[PDB]
């Protein structure tokens, strides 16, 4: 009886076997836009893809992940709220049944038709599992989707899909560019928060695109394609599979932007 999207396994019910859900910087949260502040102290935000290494695309039962190589410093996120060095391993998306809704974080509760999060760890603690220990251990780049025209630098990642379509499954998937899938601005909203799914671990600095990126109704269809079961188990679709918002509590939402 693991945990899960479901009414029997879903989000109200994970903090029976994960009570930090019900901790003090859990995401994801509501952006309210007119209470975040612009900090001037911010700076931009550094994010070098050029040598990134792609490896394999993976259904883990919760949402689809590209891994990447990060046993070097290839890919990574810098500058902005950060102090040092984080290192990409993997992007994944949350999304909807329908395409009003699907996205964990809110722009003043509205929902979008679904988020990317890319998922950086930062280099002082070495590895990946000793950084979700820590409380700047993450980066994680949210970027908003909203249907209309398509993103051509997801089509690879749709295209793939046939072949991870159940719980386990993975696929070969090198060469894939990251940079496809970013909007023209990186203006954001950042805080301090948490991983959206179990552990919950509060190990997180969030970094949130203010600008959504453009993808097909064709593209979100086939992501509510994948499913959550694995091969020969009951068809489940693998659709909202979103953590709706937290409570903010005593934490300041920053503006990179006036
Ligand atoms: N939606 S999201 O961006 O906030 C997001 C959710 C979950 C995760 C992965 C969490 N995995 C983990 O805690 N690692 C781990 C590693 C080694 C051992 I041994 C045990 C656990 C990443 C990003
Ligand atoms: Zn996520």
């Amino acid at each position: 009886h693991h945990w899960g999207y479901g009414k029997h396994n879903g989000p109200e019910h994970w903090h029976k076997d994960f009570p930090i859900a019900k901790g003090e910087r859990q995401s994801p949260v509501d952006i309210d836009t007119h209470t975040a502040k612009y900090d001037p102290s911010l700076k931009p935000l550094s994010v070098s893809y050029d040598q990134a290494t792609s490896l394999r695309i993976l259904n883990n039962g919760h949402a689809f992940n590209v891994e990447f190589d990060d046993s070097q410093d290839k890919a990574v996120l810098k500058g902005g709220p950060l102090d040092g060095t984080y290192r990409l391993i993997q992007f994944h998306f949350h999304w909807g049944s329908l395409d009003g809704q699907g996205s964990e974080h809110t722009v003043d509760k509205k929902k979008y038709a679904a988020e990317l999060h890319l998922v950086h760890w930062n280099t002082k603690y070495g590895d990946f599992g000793k950084a979700v220990q820590q409380p700047d251990g993450l980066a994680v780049l949210g970027i908003f989707l909203k249907v209309g025209s398509a993103k051509p630098g997801l089509q690879k990642v749709v295209d793939v899909l046939d072949s991870i379509k159940t719980k386990g499954k993975s696929a070969d998937f090198t060469n894939f560019d990251p940079r496809g899938l970013l909007p023209e601005s990186l203006d954001y909203w950042t805080y301090p928060g948490s991983l959206t799914t179990p552990p919950l671990l509060e190990c997180v600095t969030w970094i949130v695109l203010k600008e959504p990126i453009s993808v097909s109704s064709e593209q979100v269809l086939k992501f509510r394609k994948l499913n959550f079961n694995g091969e020969g188990e009951p068809e489940e679709l693998m659709v909202d599979n979103w953590r709706p918002a937290q409570p903010l509590k005593n934490r300041q939402i920053k503006a990179s932007f006036k």
